[PDB]
């Protein structure tokens, strides 16, 4: 099933290699787009696609995390000198083994002497003894990255196709990685070694990426990166994410639960008589009713095509940008010819936003359908197609047959507030097979739970 890429048109620049105290060689100078492909023949048709372009995600911090459903079961003792409910059993303490309870469930005891007589005798002062129960919700688990930041590779696709007996033929196929941040990376690209690939970057990415936490669900393996207050490795907030924190084992703990409790959790009699008490947890991401989450970075981020951890060894989380700025490639070799070679371009329809994202980008966030080949955008003054055209584009799409294909196209400031048409015509197209659409602009910006002990008094008078 063997087939190349849509083979984009590109001028070509030749330029003459320098030379030394010996024996007058020639290099061809491209500009490449990110997702578009370059095609040529030596005087088997070479091919090279920008594939993807990646920022690096480590730095360190990773820790899984969960959810807690959390259950308080309490006790009052009405005589304050009573050897039940005391800061020996209570305070600071988990409640010892059960035996036969949950392996997943996790137990804080917190006590609250100096309380009021209520259903007792006028001059003794109560006491109460609580335990703070945790248990994860729905089996829920999280990574917590503290994330990418930024060194930036670009992934080359060189496939080499023949032509044998009506169709092609895809003899050889490698993954070409080049580091895009200092100098010229240079390698040899066939197994003939005979040409080179040499991939330079003008300056920074196109996009960017923010230093903070976060955070992806784990299905028992990484998924769409998400953003809500998250507590970093060393830090234990209570009203962030991660202070119900996994080990090694599996079994889900309260981020130094025995010291913490205390200040977390807060009860007050009702009446010691009925046994009846106020209880609540100075916290937030809890069950019940504590807990709702952020949506993926990719969703919320125009810029944003995708942020995953990247494999199961979670040593690294891949940022795929939106679209990018293109490279600079040279192809070069003794002394040979090199002809470069494009296929034509259609489009069916197209679909799209304007979106100013939270990170200040001006982008079309621009949808083809039945699409392929170099496609060319005129955006407009106003709604009227027809209108004075205010910026022009030329899209890339890599399939060499019409596919639906989603992509990023930078603006300038000039396409400001309101709705506007856009017009898209593939290359060498009609007037009249021009879609126009009017498209849309969007701009995003920069509890006591009261219960009756239930489990009844051991200790009554």
């Amino acid at each position: 099933r063997a087939e190349p890429p849509h083979c984009s048109k590109t001028p070509i620049v030749r330029a003459q290699t320098s030379q030394n105290a010996m024996s007058r060689g020639m290099q061809m100078q491209f500009s490449i787009g990110l997702h578009t492909a370059v095609c040529f023949r030596l005087y088997l048709l070479h091919t090279i696609r920008l594939e993807k372009l990646e920022h690096h995600h480590p730095i360190t911090q990773r820790y899984t995390f969960g959810i807690p459903e959390v259950h308080a079961s309490c006790i009052c003792e009405c005589d304050a000198t009573s050897s039940t409910c005391t800061a020996e059993s209570h305070q600071f303490t988990a409640c010892p083994e059960s035996d036969k309870s949950d392996e997943t469930s996790s137990c804080y005891r917190t006590f609250f002497p100096n309380q009021t007589p209520i259903g007792c005798s006028e001059d003794d002062i109560p006491k109460l003894c609580c335990d703070v129960r945790f248990k994860p919700y729905k089996n829920m688990t999280f990574l917590a990255v503290k994330l990418e930041q930024p060194t930036t590779y670009a992934t080359f696709v060189y496939a080499a196709y023949d032509f044998v007996n009506g169709y092609w033929v895809e003899k050889d196929k490698t993954k070409i990685r080049s580091q895009l941040d200092g100098g010229t990376q240079d390698r040899h690209l066939d197994q003939k070694r005979r040409i080179s690939l040499a991939v330079t970057a003008g300056g920074r990415a196109s996009h960017q990426l923010e230093t903070g936490m976060y955070f992806s669900r784990t299905s028992n393996e990484t998924e769409e990166l998400r953003m809500q207050p998250l507590n970093e490795i060393t830090d234990n907030n209570f009203d962030r994410l991660g202070w119900y924190r996994m080990d090694d084992s599996g079994h889900f703990h309260v981020n130094n639960g025995v010291v913490k409790m205390d200040d977390i959790h807060k009860a007050k009699v009702k009446n010691c008589k009925e046994q009846t008490y106020k209880s609540i947890l100075s916290a937030n991401h809890y069950m019940p009713g504590h807990f709702n989450l952020t949506r993926p970075l990719e969703v919320i981020k125009p810029w944003i095509q995708s942020a995953r951890i990247f494999d199961s060894s979670l040593r690294q989380a891949v940022v795929t940008h939106a679209e990018g700025t293109n490279l600079q490639i040279s192809i070069h070799l003794e002394s040979q010819n090199l002809v470069f070679f494009h296929n034509a371009s259609r489009i069916r329809d197209f679909s799209g936003s304007i979106i100013v994202d939270s990170k200040s980008n001006r982008l079309f966030n621009l949808t083809v359908y039945e699409a392929s080949g170099k496609i060319d955008g005129s955006v407009k003054m106003s709604t009227g197609f027809g209108s004075d055209t205010i910026h022009t584009f030329t899209a890339y799409v890599s399939d060499l047959h019409a596919s639906n294909r989603s992509m990023i196209i930078p603006l300038p400031a000039i396409v400001g507030q309101g709705a506007r048409a856009i017009c898209l015509r593939a290359d060498s197209m009609a007037d009249i097979d021009k879609i126009c659409h009017v498209i849309e602009y969007f701009e995003s910006p920069l509890i006591k739970g009261i219960s009756s002990i239930g489990d009844g008094v051991m200790i009554a008078t």
